[PDB]
Parts: C-alpha cells; structure tokens; sequence
C-alpha cells in the first residue's frame, strides 16, 4: 500500500522534503506534520493537504495515522526523536547530524539496534547522487586504482552570508566543519571503506572579520590521515563567489577523478565580453535536488521491500566524531586523534 | 481530479512514456494501451498494471475508460489517431512530427479547430529541457542581443544503429530531416519568432551503408534563411560516435551561448591515460528524460486547469513544411522555398 | 648557412613577420625592407635596425644583398612583386592570398614552376599552427576514421570594430570570405585532399548600422559541397563578442574533433560572481603568434635543405576561388559552382 | 655583445637549457659544458657545437673562455658550484634548489653579497610562465580581493618514473618536498608576499615499489599555515596517470582562479566513444618550455642590460627552509615550525 508518513520540521529543508513526499514520491503520502511554528502548519494543511498536526512530536507520533516518521528538526532534537518514534514503532529517517553528543549517540545506536524490525536511514543524501554514484561505481570497477587521497571541498555561497552574519550575530555553532564537512566526512568514509585516524585544522576570517568577534568562521582546511595512511583534505567554507561550490576529487593509483571539479548549473555555456562563462549551481536544494528525491524513495521502498539502505547510525556516529575532532584541532591549531 | 490516459505505442518511446504515466505522473493513471506487437501490451498489463489492452487504436478510444490519448505510434499514422480520439471527445497529447502530409496536415488541424475545449499538445519536448528553458530566458532578457545565426545539431548515437534500422524499416519515418532536425526546427522557431524563408540541404553515406539500403540518410547539413535574413545551420545524422549529439548555438549582437556543446553525462570528469575525460549522454531517454516528464505532467495539468501549453497544430504544420523543403532540397540538390 | 631577407610591406602584419626575422628566426638576417613609407619605416629604421629603405619591391630588390624576400605588401601587388624577385632568382615568401584576379594567378604559377629552383611559400599559416597539426595528425593516423563534414568558424573580434571600419572606409579589401574564409578552404583542402564543387553563402547586418555605411558584410554562412560529396559548414564575421573565435570542426565515420571549441587564452581559469570563466585569445596575432613563427622558420630551413614546404601557388589559386565563388553566392542568393 | 655561457649538467634538464642556449637565446653562445658522461660532452660538440668540455666544474671555471654559468648539476651539488663560480668572476644561473643545508645557503648567500657586481638568478621558473604571470596580474588588480587560500599541486607524469628513479638514484635530489613541493612553495610567496609559519605532512606509496627502494616518497600532501593565517594545501607525487598534473589553485575574498585546472595540451578537443577528451601536456619540458626560455633570455638580458631580475637566494633560502619543515613534518608526523 501507500506509505503514511508524518515529518517533523519545516524549516528549509522541512518545506523540500515535504513537498516531495506529499507530491513526487511514489507509495507514499505525507499524513501529519509536526512544527513549533504554526504558520508551517498552516501551509502544511493549507498547500500540501495535511490532516493532523500538532506542536509536539511524541503528539505526533502518539496519536498520528503513520507508518514512518521524517526527521528534519534541529540537530538537538534528532536523538531524542528517533528514539521516541521507535519506542512507537515507526520507521524511521533522520537528517545529518544523527547528534551532536556522542554518549548520546552511541545510546541511540542501540535503541535503533534493539528495534531491528524498524527501517532507519540517516540523511547522507550524496550517497544518492548521479555523479557520487557514478564515481562510486568507477572506482569500485577499478578504473583508478586503489585510492590514495580524496580532496573534498564544501563551501556556501556567499549570496548566504548576509544570512549567515545576523545569524552569526545571534546564534552560534554548530561550527564550521560540523555545518559543512560531515558530508564529506561520509563521502571519504564511504569510497575507502577506512576511517580517520587524525586530523588538523586551520581557519581564517578574511573576508568579514567581525567573525572574529562571533566566535564563527568563513573559510577553513584540514589535513586527515586515515587508517590505512590514504590521504585526505577538506576546505570548508561559506563564501564562494561563484556559488555553491561542492567538489570531490579521488585520486589513485592508476587514475584520478573529480565530481563536479566546477558547479555547472546546466548545458548551457555563455560567451560574451567577460570571455567563455559557464552558469553554476546556487544552493543545496538546487545541486542536490535530485539527490533528496531519491533518498526519500529509497527509505520508503526499503520499508515495502524490507530492505536495508546501508546508512547507519554508525555512519552517522563516525561523521560527527571526525567533524568533532576538526573543530578540537581548530581550537587547539593542533593534531587531534579522532578516537579521543 | 485525475485523468485516466490511454496510450498507443509502446516502442522506443512509447515504453518510456507508458512507465512515466504509470509510476511519476501525479494525477494521471495509465488506463490503456494499444500496439500491435502482443509481447508488448503483455508487458503493459504485467509490469505497468495497465487495465485495458487494444490493437486498434480506433477500438480504444470507443471503449476504453479514458479521458485522454497520448499518439506515440510511428509518424505516418498520427493524424488518423488524433481525429479519432478528438471525436470520440478526448483529449490529445501526440508526439512529433505530427504528419507527413500537408494537406492532411491542414485537414487535421480544422478537426482540432472545431473541438476548442479539447486540449491538443505536440511532444516538442525540448520546450520543456531545463537547459533550452535557461537559454531562452537569456535570450528574452536581451543577454546576447538580437539573434543573427542559430546552428543546431542533432546526431543518434552510432550504437543506436541496429534499434533505428528497425523502427525505420517497420514503418515510413519521413526521413532524417522530418525525423530530427524538425525539433531544430522548432528550436528555431521558438527562439525567433520567425519563420523559416528557404533552403538548401546535402548528405552524404560514408560509414553505414545499411542506412541506404534503408533509404535513410546517415548525415544531412542545410543552410537556411529565415523571413527576415537571420541565418542558419543545421546538421542531422545517425552516427555520432561519441553519444547523443544534440547541440544548440545560438549567435546574437552581444553574444552567443551553446546549448550542451558538448553532450556533457554529469558532473564526473575522469583522468587517465587517454587524458581529460567527460562521459557523455549516450540517448534520447537519457538525454531528455526531464524533459519528457515535463511534457508529461503539462499536458496532464492543462487538462485540470484548463489552459493551452502553447505548442500547436501550427507549429506542427509549419516544422513538416520546413522539413519537407529541406527533403526536396536534399533530392534536388538545390536551394528550394518553402513557400513551395 | 645564414639566409639574408628583404622585406616588402610593413604595418599589421608586416611589422610583426620582420621582428620576427630580425630577434627570432634562426639562421636568418632581416637586411631589406620597403614601404609607402618613411614613417612606420621611421619605426622600422630606429629600433628594428632596418638599414635600407625603399618604395619599390623592385627599386628594393634592385640592390640589397639577399636570398629571398617576404611578401607582405597588399594583396594586389604580391603578384607582379612574385615574379620580380623570381626575374630577380630569390626564392620567394608571399602572404595570402595569393592574389585577386583569377587569370593573374593563372599566369605567375607558369613563372613559378619555371623557376624550379627557388622557393616559393604561400602564408596559410594555420597548417603550421601546433593544434591544426595536431589534428591533422590524428586524422591521418585514422583515429576519426574518413572525414564527412568540416565546419570552421572564424569571427573576428567585435573590439576590434572601429580599427575595421577606420582600416575599411579608406582603403577595402577585399570583402568577408576573401578576407576571413579563405584560410577555411585551405584547412578543409588540406585535411580532406578534395576540391569545393559548389557552394551557397547568405549574410546579415544586425548589430553595427556603420557596416552598412561602409558597405560591409558583419556577419556571413555558407554551405559547400565538395567534389565527393563530403560536407562543409563556414561561418564568417566581424562580431565576436568574446574575443577571436577561429575554430574547426571535423566529424569523421569513426569520431569527431574541434580545434579551439572555444578560444582559450591560457591555462588561467576564473571563477566569480558571474560563474566559471575562461579567458580567450583576443585577436589573430595573439593566436596565431607561434604558427607565423613557424612558418617564417619553415621558409628559411626550406632555403637550407632545399626542401620543399608544399604550400603552393595551386593552393593559392583554389582559395582565391571558392572565396570569389562564396562571394558571388552571397550577392546573388543562390548556389554557385567553383568552376564558374 | 655575445654572452658566453658555460653550462654545468646535461641530464633531464641540462640538455634542455643546453640546446636553448645554443640554438634560441639571443645574445648568448654555449662555449663551454661539463659532465660527469662523457657520451654527454660528445653530444654537445656533435650535436651543439660546444668547443670546451670537462669532467669537473672548478675546471671549467679556471680554464674557460665564458662570461657566465648554468648550473643544472644535481642539487647537492649547487652551493659549491655557485661558490666557485662566483671567484672565478662569473655571472651565475642556478637551478632549483638553491641547496639542501641551510647554514651553507646562508654562506653562499653572503657570498654572492660580496660580488653584489655579478648576476644572480635562481631557476624559479614558473615565475616566466605565461599563464602563471596572467594569474598574478589578475591578482594584483583585485580581481579576486585578498588570498584566503592556495592549493598547489606538483604531480610528476608515470610515464616519467623510469627516468625519475635514474635521476634520483644517481644524486641525491633531496626528496619530494625539496625537488618538487619548492616550487609551491615559492608561488606561495610570490603570490602572497607572506612567510610559512607552521606545517604538517603527511605521504603514502602505494603503486610503484622501486621508490621506497630508492628512499623516494611517491605521494605527499600538506597544511600549512602562514604568519597572516593565510592557509595553504599542498600535493606532490610522481604518480599522475594522465600526465604532468601542476596546478595552483587560489582561492580569494571575491573569488576564485585555477591555473592548469586540468593540463590541457592545446586547443583540439577529440570526441569518441570514450566521450569528450581532452588530451594533456606530458611532462616539464612540455609545459613549461616558455618559462624555461624566458628565464634563459631574463639571465642574458641581466647582464647586458645590468638589470636586476628579482630572483634571489633570499627566495632559495626560504624556499629551503619550508621544504626541510615539511620533509621533517613528513618523518616524524607531527606540526613543524618552519623558524625553528
Ligand atoms: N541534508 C543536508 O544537506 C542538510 C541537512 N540539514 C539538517 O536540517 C535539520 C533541519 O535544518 P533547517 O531546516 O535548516 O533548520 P530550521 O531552523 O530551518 O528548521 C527547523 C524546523 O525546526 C522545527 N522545530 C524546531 N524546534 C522544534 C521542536 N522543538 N519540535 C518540533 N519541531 C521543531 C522548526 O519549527 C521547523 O519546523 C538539521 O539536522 C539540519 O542540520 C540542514 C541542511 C542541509
Ligand atoms: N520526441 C522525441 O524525441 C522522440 C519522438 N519519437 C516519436 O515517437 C513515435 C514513436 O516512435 P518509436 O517509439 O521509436 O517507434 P517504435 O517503432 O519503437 O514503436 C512504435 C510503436 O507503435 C506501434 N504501432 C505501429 N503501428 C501501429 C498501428 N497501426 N497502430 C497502433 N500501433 C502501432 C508499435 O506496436 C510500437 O508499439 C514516432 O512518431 C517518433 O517520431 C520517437 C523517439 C524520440
Ligand atoms: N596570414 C594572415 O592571416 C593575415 C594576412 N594578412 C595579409 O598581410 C598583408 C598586409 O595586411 P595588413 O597588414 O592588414 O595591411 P595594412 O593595412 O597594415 O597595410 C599593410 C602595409 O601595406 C603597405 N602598403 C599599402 N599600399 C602599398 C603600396 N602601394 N606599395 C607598398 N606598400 C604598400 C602599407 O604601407 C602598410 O605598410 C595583406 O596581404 C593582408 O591580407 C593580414 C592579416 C592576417
Ligand atoms: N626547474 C625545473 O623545473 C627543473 C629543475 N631541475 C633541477 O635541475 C637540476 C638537474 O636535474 P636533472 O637534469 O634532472 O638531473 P639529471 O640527473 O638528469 O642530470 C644530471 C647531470 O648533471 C651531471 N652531473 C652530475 N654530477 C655532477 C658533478 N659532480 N659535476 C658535474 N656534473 C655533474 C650529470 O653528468 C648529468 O649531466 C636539479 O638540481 C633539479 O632539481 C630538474 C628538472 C626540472
Ligand atoms: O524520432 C527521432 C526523435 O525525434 C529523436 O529525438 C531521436 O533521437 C531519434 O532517435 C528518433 O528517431
Ligand atoms: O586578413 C584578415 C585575416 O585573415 C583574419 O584572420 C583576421 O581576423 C582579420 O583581421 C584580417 O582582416
Ligand atoms: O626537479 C624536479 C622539477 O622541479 C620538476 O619540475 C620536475 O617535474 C621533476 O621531474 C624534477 O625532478
């Protein structure tokens, strides 16, 4: 039958993953929506048809007529939230950061594991999409070799820091690499099979200095020696010129690639007085649209297939562990063992 | 509140449109299905669940419980499906070219005339592409100027050769110009506002010769000349090597841009030995995949909200007319008016 | 040994061949130089060290102590200067092209083949260019398999507008295909070994109302089929927006090339507010500096191993005549024959 | 008047500065050469027409008729040589390294200080390049605002390992960072007019066993830090599949540049069935055949025109005493200090 599903958040990423559901993804349907905010609510109910909502989660998942529960709350609440709609047997999916604490999390990781009659997926969307898998697929065919250093860049347009300062200026954390390099974290993790070892990290407010004064940064990089001593190197940022700048470069032994060495928008390349110009992507919702699509699918089809994704929580363990370990090491200008 | 389509032709094309209804069309519910291959409507009932089975189109209008037809079948019988779904009051979505025949092509249209609440939908899809949308928008926004010259290419890929024999060997296609290059065309069109003054076209068989005994065309260039002297090129053929080739360049007074310059697969780029490697899109269903669903999905809300997509009887009529200019142009090897 | 060169003609390009004999070229002395003038010459006197001073190739040829001669006086007088210096027994460097009228030519390729013991090099420089050749070799190797279709672009830049029209209004020459398209037929000479049969050129005027005044063409296409039927596609212009756009397509049974897709001025790429840029080539000197270069090297060693380069007076006439065929195709509107 | 040069190595570069200096620098003749290979000198008289050979520099030095050196001995090798060439009253071009020990770089710096009459010029020459000059204009006109960040990658083509391992297994070369990484280090300097403060480095061999046989890393990477927090990642190897990978990359406040984003050869673009290719430059001669002969020319003209070029031993010093921090970080694991 058809997938009854009730979210939780409708911020930014709330709205997409809503919408999808309730209008593109197939066997399923968005049943209840859960927000602090009414207003969502009422765009909830009154755009994408919703029939219960509520203000309070566990009302949500008490009382709701769903098999499944997508969780796109803040990162505070992801934890608490999975193990509550377990406890009521639902399906779970929960975005990235599984959490912020690790107790926590390795307590959580359990809770998920005792209820191994229940499908949970974490949000690690690039696992997803078309060019990552495509790479994936390359590199597993062997095509270049064994892996000998991923470079990884995740940096926000800087159209975002207005935004982001104002924010920055009321709010803190989650940090630099915890906000933009937990992706990346996974995507090293999933192409080498290996884990971290240790990592340095250094930062720098350029651009807009008053970061200084807001305890938050605009550009930062890292150096990470993984297990087997593969290579890696992250730059995290919040201000590309040019737009939402997410590359990934593997290289091997016998080859070398790069997935989207630059963010092209589409097919379409212009030329005039500036010389050869070539459009880029803007945002997440833009350059993974279509990464979110299928995960959404992919987590309601495991549910009908009673099939595992192979995003755990363990996964999502590791990704907030070596995010840690880098904001540790900025601090300190320092190495920092991942373990500790 | 939702439509239930019948579908007739399930071939290379109509196997994608069927699936697109049946699985991604958001009120829409493929209802039926007519081919005259038996293997191929087994197909629709097991894997599509499609209710209704026919192997005349005329039977399916009649008895079917639809409320409209989508005409995937070859070109040569288009207009005979659309006349008929139309008096037996249904709506028509019916994919190009939409004749081979003037005449009758006039005919047709008059029949589409007298069922003015009927919405009536050719499958120019790359209307609807992402990235012919984003050049046209440039274009409306007075990025490149005026247009001067607009160069299309449009060439199947080599290892298409064996599937394009056989559709062009069970039935009348029209030929390389009135089978490809129609959709330049109407690129052509679209993006001028202008109509296409006359002609002259040459070809040549170099690497297939299966394509002759055929009577097909391997490659085909024209030169053409609009009604107000913009200029333009065209190139059509069935043997790129290196995937689907389809290219749009369109020059302006300040500028010019190219629509996929390069058939461009993703945002992979591969390092080996033989270089710098981009993978390409390799069909049309790759290729055009987004855009097709578009089609799809606006044919299917015109229908709800009962307003006109915009692609017509008329720019069906006026594509056949300049393609079969560039035919007889081709024959006679001389520059021929399309007037005639 | 060292080869002793006398120069005739030097503005555009004359002053850059002679600094380039003087500083570059090896094994060779620049001695002679003539001109119009005593200024330019005045420039030429002080900081190139030009001794000799003349108005007369022949008052010039009369008493210098050289070889040979390079030719790069107007096109009209390279002709009766050929065969001066031939009446003189210099071998003999000429730009392109060779001449205007069509029985002219006819005549000083008699005197050239009498006087088989000198040189006599034609200036398509584009055969010596290191990416023309390289492509050249490819084709040769077989690695596109046999050529069906060659499209060559070549636009001059829009900045350099107003040095046309200030260069044209006073002194024409010699239309747009004899200027731009005659190095276009001589590439697809060369990489196909054929001859143009007939040809159909069109034009337009849209963006600088001044080329009306001036009567000149801004913007012209042409379609040629050549004497087996292999494809031809040209475009010639004045008004490329984002630099010097010289580039040709080659499409083959087996796979396709383009030499300079887009003009890349280096290695340099930007990105910014505007999306990914690369920089372009501005203008023939700048492009071409390495193949004018080479041919000047060419001519020279030429001389020294007395071997021949084979770019000849042949050559030379079949460019003059397609692009006098294109002409006649763009003033009449219809199709031409090469041979006419 | 004719600088007479005496040159020092006729290896992998040797030969290349040799020939230049014989065949295409101005002002400037090979008279003299030394070698420890005899079948090399041969080569020089045969092939070069070098009049005096040796087997020992302070030989060629005493007994010579030239007026200045190249010296492209091994790096070990440098220090001495620049010494005594200094003595003997000639002018002095040294190849990268300027030395591997830093108390005796300091030494022949304060040598080179007591004859401030005879030129300098340390073989940096990516400063030459024409792309790279290009990317520093475009910096210094605030294209980009302010350096937040340079990558610089320095990854020798596998098709060079052969004669990589005879080059490094016949003289110590000093190990990845100080042959290869050194050029990084300089443009890191030239580009922001800052010093390395702290790094770390990281190295992984993994494909060719021959180098841990010869004590050569095959793969490094690297953080550093400058004294204004200007980050900076490096990567060096002898492994690139594709070809001679050197890249650099600068990241800014207002945007972005990449200087050989990929190693593009030249301007031919080849499409097949592997898709789109792009083929690349192979190997240091290739790529950087301007740069070596621009700084060639810079040295003569230096001392014609008494002009200073700019390139010091104070640049050889600390580009020397970064790379030592890095091979020191590399041993132990661990943060260096490039002060200490
Ligand atoms: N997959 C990815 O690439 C990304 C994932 N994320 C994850 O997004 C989650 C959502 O982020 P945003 O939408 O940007 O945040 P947000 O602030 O924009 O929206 C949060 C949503 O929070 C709901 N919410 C807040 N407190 C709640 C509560 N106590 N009970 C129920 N709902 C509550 C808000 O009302 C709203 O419904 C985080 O895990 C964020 O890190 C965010 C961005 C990208
Ligand atoms: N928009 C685009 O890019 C494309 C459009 N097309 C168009 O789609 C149409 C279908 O082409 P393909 O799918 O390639 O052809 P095909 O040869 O693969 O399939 C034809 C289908 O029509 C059926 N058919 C044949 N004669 C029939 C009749 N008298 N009554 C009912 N059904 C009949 C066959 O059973 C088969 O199912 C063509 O007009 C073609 O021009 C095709 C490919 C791409
Ligand atoms: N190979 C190529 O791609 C190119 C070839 N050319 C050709 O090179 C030649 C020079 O063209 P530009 O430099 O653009 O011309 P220009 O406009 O610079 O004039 C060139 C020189 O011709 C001289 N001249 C004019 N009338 C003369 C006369 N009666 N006797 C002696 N000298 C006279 C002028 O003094 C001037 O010094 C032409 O044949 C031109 O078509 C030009 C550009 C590119
Ligand atoms: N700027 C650049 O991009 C490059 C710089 N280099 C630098 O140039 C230098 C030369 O390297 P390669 O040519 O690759 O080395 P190589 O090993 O290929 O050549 C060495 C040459 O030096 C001679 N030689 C060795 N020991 C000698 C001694 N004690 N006295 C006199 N001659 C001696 C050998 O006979 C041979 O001719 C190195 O310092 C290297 O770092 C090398 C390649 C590229
Ligand atoms: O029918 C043709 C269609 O218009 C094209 O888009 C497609 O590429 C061709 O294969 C079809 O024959
Ligand atoms: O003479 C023309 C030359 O052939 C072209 O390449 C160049 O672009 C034009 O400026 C010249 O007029
Ligand atoms: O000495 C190294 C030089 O600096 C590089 O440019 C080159 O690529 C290496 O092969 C040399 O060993």
């Amino acid at each position: 039958k058809t997938i009854k599903i009730g979210i939780v958040g409708l911020g930014r990423l709330g709205k997409i993953h809503a919408t999808n559901i309730a209008t593109k993804i197939q066997h399923a349907k968005l049943q209840a929506a859960t927000s602090v905010v009414p207003a969502e609510l009422d765009w909830a109910k009154k755009e994408l048809g919703v029939e219960e909502v509520f203000e309070d989660f566990d009302d949500m998942v008490q009382h709701a007529d769903i098999d499944a529960v997508f969780i796109v709350s803040p990162s505070g609440f992801h934890l608490q939230q999975i193990e509550s709609a377990l406890n009521a047997g639902k399906h779970v999916f929960s975005e990235k950061p599984i959490g912020l604490d690790i107790e926590a999390i390795e307590h959580t990781q359990q809770v998920i594991a005792q209820h191994a009659n229940l499908k949970f997926q974490l949000g690690f969307m690039r696992r997803f999409d078309d060019s990552y898998r495509y790479a994936k697929q390359l590199v597993d065919q062997g095509k270049i070799g064994d892996i000998t250093l991923i470079r990884s860049y995740s940096i926000d347009p800087a159209a975002g820091m207005a935004s982001f300062v104002k924010f920055a200026t009321s709010a803190n954390s989650g940090g630099l690499f915890l906000d933009m390099s937990i992706h990346d974290i996974d995507v090293i993790r999933w192409f080498t099979g290996k884990e971290i070892d240790k990592v340095w990290a250094i930062g720098l407010n350029r651009a807009y200095p008053v970061l200084d004064k807001a305890g938050e940064l605009e550009t930062g990089a890292a150096l990470m020696q993984l297990e087997d001593k593969t290579m890696a190197i992250l730059v995290a940022g919040r201000n590309a010129a040019h737009g939402y700048h997410v590359e990934t470069e593997i290289i091997g032994t016998k080859g070398m690639l790069r997935i989207a060495q630059v963010p092209e928008k589409n097919l379409v390349t212009v030329m005039n007085e500036e010389g050869i110009i070539r459009p880029t992507s803007q945002n997440f919702p833009e350059r993974f649209a279509q990464a979110f699509l299928s995960e959404e699918q992919a987590f309601v089809n495991s549910i009908l297939n009673n099939q595992d994704v192979g995003i755990t929580a363990e996964d999502g363990l590791q990704g907030t562990k070596a995010a840690l370990a880098l904001q540790e090491a900025f601090e300190k200008n320092d190495i920092v063992q991942v373990a500790s």
